[PDB]
């Protein structure tokens, strides 16, 4: 039925940028060299990753994540909406307790949303 909606929600966010980007420079890639079709082939085959159990997000979101997110393993923590990146909210609050989401196309790339909570 309807739960009562939680104030705040976690989600393992993963990063996959391109080329032409707002930022095309991150702590593991001074330059990113990949483009737009890379970074979508990239996110999707990753996607298909975590559904098969290949690795985990945790892992793949230390390596292949381009933002640094590996610091937190990738995890955001308990945060609210108004004060996450709009399509990421709303893809986030479009989930569920361990539900993951699409090629959240971003700011800056592509993010993976795997939330835990």
């Amino acid at each position: 039925g309807s739960h009562m909606e939680p104030a705040r929600v976690r989600c393992s966010h993963l990063l996959v940028k391109h080329s032409q980007s707002r930022r095309p420079s991150s702590w593991r890639q001074e330059k990113i060299t990949r483009t737009k079709e890379e970074a979508l082939e990239l996110i999707n085959g990753y996607i298909q990753k975590i559904k098969s159990g290949e690795e985990d997000f945790e892992s793949l979101a230390s390596q292949f994540s381009d933002c640094s997110s590996a610091k937190a393993r990738g995890d955001l923590g308990a945060f609210s909406r108004g004060q996450m990146q709009k399509p990421f909210e709303d893809a986030s609050f479009a989930l569920r307790t361990g539900e993951m989401s699409g090629p959240v196309f971003t700011d800056s790339g592509i993010h993976i949303i795997l939330r835990t909570e």
